């Protein structure tokens, strides 16, 4: 990883990936990931740390440093360790793709509102590289989706995927327990040749994560409905 300002560290995955981990302090110093994707100069920003500030430090290394401009961005779903930047990004003109189900609950939360909404699936093209997004089911949040990355066999799970030393399942405010699981099923199916898979906090790794966040998730089911 190479550290930057603002509690912000960066690391590649390959020639085109990128994934950076932003420290931001809560209520807890907390650890939240995105990725960056390259293609042409031309950037993909997937999810953003939890400000503008953090956002805009980002932006500007991967400009200056990565010689990129950051002109496409896609959240996992309406959670601040995704857009909690987006209002920077929109100053910055930056084009933006998430779940309709995304775009609804951060409009009616008086969030920053992405501008295109897919329901299904989608696949944008950065300037040539495709980044699919995929909605499978609620998980983490009854929004969230997955960004693969078919050229590079990369996938961004983002906060649905907990890393292998993760214990808990974490804040479940948003999120949809039982149907957890089965997404989880049906990103496993979907996504066998995942190289990496990056999670929305903690270590990156590869589809273990996957089995592993299943486990977690079930142990808490089995947990809460016992007498
Ligand atoms: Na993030
Ligand atoms: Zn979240």
């Amino acid at each position: 990883s190479v550290k930057i300002s603002d509690d912000i560290s960066i690391t590649q995955l390959s020639d085109k990936v990128y994934t950076y981990v932003s420290l931001a302090e809560i209520e807890g110093m907390v650890p939240s990931n995105g990725m960056i994707v390259i293609n042409n100069h031309q950037a993909a920003l997937l999810d953003t740390p939890i400000n503008d500030a953090q956002t805009e430090t980002l932006v500007n290394w991967v400009a200056d440093s990565l010689h990129a401009k950051v002109t496409t961005f896609i959240p996992n779903h309406w959670h601040g360790d995704c857009i909690g930047g987006l209002g920077y990004l929109q100053k910055k003109g930056v084009q933006s793709y998430a779940n309709q189900m995304t775009i609804d609950l951060a409009k009616e939360k008086g969030l920053p509102v992405p501008e295109h909404g897919f329901t299904d699936s989608l696949t944008v093209s950065l300037d040539g590289m495709p980044l699919q997004c995929y909605y499978l089911g609620g998980g983490h949040a009854t929004d969230n989706i997955v960004v693969w990355l078919p050229t590079e066999n990369i996938l961004f799970g983002g906060s649905m995927l907990k890393d292998n030393q993760a214990t808990s399942i974490g804040n479940i405010s948003d999120a949809d327990v039982t149907a957890w699981p089965k997404t989880l099923d049906k990103v496993k199916a979907k996504f066998p040749s995942a190289r990496y898979v990056v999670p929305g906090h903690g270590d990156y790794g590869g589809t273990e994560l996957i089995e592993h966040t299943k486990q977690i998730v079930n142990q808490y089911i089995e947990s809460t409905s016992k007498p």
